[PDB]
């Protein structure tokens, strides 16, 4: 019972993924500042995985909220130490 | 009162446990619900330290099952995934 959002949880050799957007960069695209998944390797977990989609609205990154976060400060969790990933995603159908 | 967990599966087997459901027995006295029952310490919920005892499971890896079977909740855990994605309700 997530609603609108939904879950990707993704084993932990670089992310397999992009951001783009966040406070402190130039946004994902014109009218919206919020972080946004940008791109998905091919090959990678993310991609194979299937839970990741370019233009994912990115609210919370291993239980950290980053709907008001930086750029780089969202980057830093994605690249800090843990087995997992967690995203907290928003789509647009 | 709702938290994520997600754990990468090791190769030892995941450590957690559940009990409940609408096929078995509870693991509180009036309630249907799915509950995780114990947790093999050293094991990935512990490690990641987002399991609790008590902790209500609401969905697994999207898949509903506040209303589902005790048989139903073990094949989503059961299923041979390379994560496992949990929507718990408090601790």
């Amino acid at each position: 019972p997530l609603g609108s959002r939904h879950v990707a949880c993704l084993a932990r050799r670089g992310l397999g993924f992009s951001i783009a957007g966040g406070k402190g960069s130039t946004p994902y695209r014109a009218g919206d500042a919020g972080i946004f998944v940008s791109r998905i390797a091919e090959g990678g977990a993310a991609h194979r995985a299937g839970t990741l989609q370019v233009g994912d609205r990115v609210l919370s990154i291993n239980g950290v909220d980053v709907t008001e976060a930086r750029h780089d400060h969202a980057v830093s969790l994605l690249t800090a130490a843990s087995p997992t990933i967690a995203l907290l995603l928003e789509r647009e159908a």
